[PDB]
């Protein structure tokens, strides 16, 4: 049920979060913005966690963007990975963060906190996306401007994506957000978007439930005040997987 | 001189090639089709030996493809690398297979044996391998059916490539041949040409000074046999790097 991948790269990002990437089965397919239950063998029962694929399909490899939890049971053994390192690897894809469950639309906004950074990883590198949307406004909400993830990648590197660049730089969009400092963008993303902070930053009109589409990954609070703020403007979720709405969530981890 | 990098994957072919992927620094750039130093760190003395980059220079790793020379001082180490372990990259890359010395031509021949193959998995990856050439025919001469390297890759997972796909399929041409046993191209490299069954297998025309270019990896014997191939038909060698002939030529070992 969980063969073992192999760990390739590994990259601290803070105390609080790290990527690492996997090789991956042959057999394994799936669709971009979904998850896998991971794990790690242990000296009793094997330690399994539901995790986002942080990358596209077609990519040769997986990766996967992590917390760091002190005493969490996997994440307190799973910081210490190193390259040629067993990671078990689910074989049954799933989720609500699928761009097939939105309806047609104009701009897509993926609005993550924290490890909710990481199926935007995978929808971005997605050529569908693209094929469907005029903008793609990638977000990241963390706490202090040092636990933005994958910054210089967004910033500078996928812009120069050698395939994937040229349509990068006219349709994707950065929009990091930073709670606990001052910065550009300070505050919580629901904070950002109840204002239009955010669309006038981003040089985007006023929300409007027949061109702007969600996905939205976070934690349990962020998912229920951005729920709020979206359903008060008019806006209408998918119900479950495979009925269309203006908008997916899903859960980036549960407050145990 | 030499810094560490990390072995990611390896793949036994057969007894006697074996390929292997590594991380890459950041500031380390190639021309695609050049080589570099390489080796392993001992107990005395590094071992350091030329290897080509069986990768393009737009890769997030690099990918080398190794003899296993069973008293061989380096490979008799490097046949045994597992994820995780260290292997030395210089930071000088050089060598003479380099599209850029190849005047304006109509079609790409890319002519190796064994380990020759290795640098025109980077020179196939090059964009710009396409925008200068009509045809890019790929060969790799070998002994056995079962050496033939990288099959399942050339003749199915390339033309898919997400990204070099469509390109491929119309352009990329996958010529392997094999001397010991049947097969559809049976010979030696310079026998099939010598003959023209290599052009009439693969519809292109006769050979011509004004429209092929050649690249050339391999043995001793071959490189002297096909350049006396090449000569008497009217090809001039590029005569050092930086300028420009109809075929340009790299030993990919010496029989030390
Ligand atoms: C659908 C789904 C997708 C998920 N995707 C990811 C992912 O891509 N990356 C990832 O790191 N985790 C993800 N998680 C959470 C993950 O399943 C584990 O909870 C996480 O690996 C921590 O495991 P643990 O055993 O160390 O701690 P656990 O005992 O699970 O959790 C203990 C506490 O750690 C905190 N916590 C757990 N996960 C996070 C988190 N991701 N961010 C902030 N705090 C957290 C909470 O306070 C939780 O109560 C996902 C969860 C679900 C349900
Ligand atoms: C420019 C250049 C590029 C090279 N690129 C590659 C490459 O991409 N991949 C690679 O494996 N080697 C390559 N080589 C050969 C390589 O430098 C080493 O010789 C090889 O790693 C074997 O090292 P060793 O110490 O085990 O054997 P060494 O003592 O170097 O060689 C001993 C014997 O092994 C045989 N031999 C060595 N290399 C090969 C080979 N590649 N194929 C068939 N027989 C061989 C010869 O009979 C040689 O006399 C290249 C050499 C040069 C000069
Ligand atoms: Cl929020
Ligand atoms: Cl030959």
């Amino acid at each position: 049920a969980f063969g073992a991948e192999t760990v390739l790269e590994v990259r601290h990002w803070t105390d609080a979060y790290f990527s690492f990437t996997t090789t991956r089965d042959a057999g394994f397919r799936f669709e971009n913005g979904q998850f896998v239950m991971i794990g790690l063998e242990t000296e009793t029962r094997p330690l399994l966690r539901a995790y986002s694929i942080a990358s596209a399909n077609w990519e040769e490899h997986l990766e996967f963007f992590s917390i760091k939890v002190p005493d969490g049971p996997l994440t307190s053994r799973l910081q210490h990975i190193q390259p040629g390192d067993k990671v078990l690897v689910g074989k049954k894809p799933t989720g609500t963060l699928l761009i097939s469950d939105l309806h047609p639309g104009r701009n897509l906004y993926l609005l993550g906190t924290g490890t909710g950074l990481a199926p935007w990883l995978s929808i971005i590198k997605d050529p569908e996306t693209y094929e469907r949307f005029d903008k793609v406004i990638l977000t990241q909400g963390v706490r202090f401007v040092q636990d933005l993830a994958y910054r210089d990648y967004f910033e500078r590197e996928l812009p120069q994506h050698e395939f994937l660049g040229d349509l990068l730089r006219e349709k994707l969009l950065y929009y990091p957000a930073v709670t606990r400092e001052t910065f550009a963008n300070q505050g919580r993303l629901t904070e950002l978007m109840a204002d239009g902070r955010m669309q006038q930053t981003l040089g985007l009109p006023t929300l409007d439930p027949a061109n702007d589409r969600f996905m939205i990954c976070g934690s349990p609070q962020m998912l229920a005040d951005l729920r709020s703020l979206l359903d008060s403007r008019g806006f209408q979720t998918s119900p479950r997987i495979g009925t269309p709405g203006h908008y997916v969530f899903e859960r980036a981890f549960v407050e145990k």
